[PDB]
């Protein structure tokens, strides 16, 4: 059901596409990419779109590369609580204060360092002193994961949750029998009868009590929700706690939305699309079903602009031979709108790479030399600010050109919008008919990401008006404006 009544070029730009797939001229997946990002192309072969498919999304479940992880099953197991356990190579304390060696091998309860020592020694058959290779710890891992393995078929109490889970909440099961070990896990009792009647957001909260977690929070929560969503998502970005886990098509598409109002147009025209492409990854089931086609996938779909080059080619070649004063001031006047986006959507990820340049009395307006296009919107739209401003920064913000004050030009075509409650208003409602679409939508979720938004134009409101530079426009301490309820 794609239709766009505003936007009748861009329905018609869809329209080619679709046809171009009826006639098997395929979008074809781009390997310069880390992620199922694809160029759409019309029934001539040219490129006309390029398409990136939710659930192909690097935290994606049908994403390519990832997909391995997910044919190994439980036996992830190793990774999962090498991500957990860390790699030591000689003694140290846990948690609770135990002497631990290896991938999260317990030695002894004992306070004494060498009944640790002695214990190690028995275990590798040699005098380590306290000191093992990493080979050695492998072959302890391997034992204590058979040991945990063991532990839940013996146990009668275990076994029968065990059996009815899917592979991957088996994983997480292990996982716990391999910090408490056997007996411990079964003092649990109340949450396994859960599990076992497969009610997920039942168990999780009994899960959040008890003598575990309160001890290892940081690990116990990354196996709740693995428990919950049966999924590895939680041990997949453990750093990206700064924007929502899959709706980076909806960030692309927002964007565009963003640079529409505000008029920016530096934004090639992004919507969601529904698309079917027999190159795209899908499903073995889906695949068979089809033998009553293929089913379309969600996605940003996003034109395709031609004469640009990556910022980086062309600023380097400007640096050598300085643009004239007029044109660089084309320049300028783009690159603010730039600054002016990336701030008020708070784009956390944006290179020298992530944005182009294109470098070339009357009725009609002259056209612009020089041109700038922002792709890659994806990973913007967080739910709060970055811990450490210095791991996400504003790249651009070292760059020369945000040392230059705010043009009186950028002023006039944005405060007056930005100035406007009811046009900021307005802004919230459209992003909020663009993401409330998304069935992982959360009406909590999404007043933080607004909060973010409305403390960024707060930001910008006011270093417009003092005619402040782009520079002193990021040193600006961050806010968020939220809503009490």
């Amino acid at each position: 059901r794609n239709e766009f009544p505003e936007d009748p070029e861009f329905e018609a730009v869809v329209r080619q596409a679709e046809l171009a797939i009826e006639r098997c001229i395929f979008p074809e997946r781009i390997y310069q990419g880390s992620s199922g990002s694809y160029f759409v192309k019309d029934p001539q072969g040219r490129i006309i779109a390029v398409f990136k498919p939710k659930n192909e999304e690097p935290y994606g479940h049908l994403n390519p590369k990832w997909t391995k992880w997910l044919q190994k099953g439980t036996g992830n197991i190793f990774e999962m609580l090498r991500i957990d356990e860390g790699l030591r190579l000689k003694i140290y304390k846990d948690t609770e204060g135990y002497y631990t060696i290896g991938i999260g091998h317990l030695l002894t309860k004992s306070p004494s360092l060498n009944a640790a020592k002695s214990e190690l020694d028995k275990a590798i058959g040699r005098n380590t002193n306290g000191v093992i290779t990493k080979d050695e710890a492998e072959k302890l891992f391997n034992q204590d994961v058979d040991a945990a393995v063991r532990g839940i078929l013996r146990n009668a109490k275990l076994k029968p949750v065990y059996d009815s889970l899917d592979a991957v909440r088996r994983a997480a099961l292990i996982n716990m029998v391999f910090q408490m070990g056997e007996t411990g896990v079964a003092g649990f009792t109340n949450s396994l009868r859960m599990l076992q009647q497969k009610r997920w957001d039942e168990a999780a909260v009994n899960l959040a009590k008890s003598r575990w977690y309160n001890q290892t929070p940081n690990r116990a929560k990354r196996v709740i929700t693995t428990f919950r969503t049966g999924t590895w998502d939680a041990y997949k970005n453990l750093g990206r706690d700064c924007l929502v886990l899959n709706q980076g098509y909806l960030s692309e598409a927002g964007a565009s939305l963003v640079d529409q109002k505000l008029e920016l147009n530096i934004v090639p025209r992004t919507k969601v699309v529904y698309l079917a492409s027999e190159t795209f990854n899908y499903s073995a089931i889906d695949r068979v079903k089809s033998r009553i086609g293929l089913p379309p996938k969600v996605g940003s779909f996003q034109l395709f602009v031609e004469g640009y080059k990556d910022a980086d080619y062309w600023l380097r070649r400007f640096e050598a031979e300085p643009l004239p004063e007029n044109t660089n001031r084309q320049l300028l006047l783009q690159f603010e709108r730039l600054v002016v986006l990336d701030y008020i959507i708070r784009n956390t990820d944006r290179g020298n790479d992530n944005w182009l340049i294109k470098y070339d009395d009357w009725v009609v307006v002259k056209e612009p030399v020089i041109k700038v296009a922002a792709i890659d919107n994806g990973l913007a739209f967080p739910l709060k600010h970055p811990d450490s401003w210095r791991a996400y920064p504003f790249y651009w913000a070292w760059l020369p050109q945000a040392k230059v004050p705010f043009s009186q030009e950028i002023k006039d075509l944005i405060l007056p919008k930005i100035s406007d409650p009811n046009f900021v208003k307005d802004l919230e409602e459209d992003l909020y008919e663009l993401f409330k679409k998304d069935p992982g939508f959360d009406r909590g979720q999404f007043h933080k990401q607004i909060a973010v938004m409305r403390g960024q134009i707060l930001n910008l409101t006011q270093a417009l008006k003092d005619n402040k530079s782009p520079l002193h426009l990021v040193q600006m301490p961050p806010v968020i404006v939220e809503t009490a309820r």
